[PDB]
């Protein structure tokens, strides 16, 4: 139905890596995730991760990407959140309903 990225991220604390799969966009190289954590009031622990280690790895299908997150710009919210609410109408539910603003996380080379 939607397909899934599988993000490796490095622990910040054990320095294990750690694989979570996400939803994704892919745009002129980038791959863009949202950290929602189903509507969850907290971050997940993988963007905690990411922004302690920003290397990641971005394994989409075949492709293993390795590529550096960080998020979004207002500008680049402005133009993947709608992609991403296109994609799957519940992000702007978990929007809604957690005090946090979800981080949209852009992967790049
Ligand atoms: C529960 C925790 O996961 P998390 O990193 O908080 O991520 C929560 C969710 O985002 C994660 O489960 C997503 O995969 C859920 N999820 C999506 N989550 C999203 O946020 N966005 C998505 O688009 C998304 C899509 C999706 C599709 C299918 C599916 O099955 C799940 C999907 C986890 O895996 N904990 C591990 C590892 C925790 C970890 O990374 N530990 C760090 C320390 C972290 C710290 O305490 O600071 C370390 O090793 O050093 C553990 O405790 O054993």
């Amino acid at each position: 139905k939607i397909p899934v990225a599988l993000l490796t991220t490095t622990g910040r604390k054990t320095g294990q890596p750690r694989v979570n799969p996400l939803y994704f966009l892919r745009d002129g190289g980038r791959v863009i995730v949202a950290a929602s954590k189903g509507g969850a009031e907290k971050n997940p622990m993988w963007y905690l991760n990411l922004k302690a280690n920003p290397k990641v790895q971005v394994q989409i299908k075949k492709e293993v990407l390795d590529l550096t997150a960080r998020d979004a710009t207002d500008e680049e919210r402005a133009e993947y959140w709608p992609q991403l609410v296109t994609m799957y109408p519940s992000y702007q539910d978990y929007q809604s309903w957690t005090d946090r603003t979800i981080p949209i996380v852009v992967c790049e080379p």
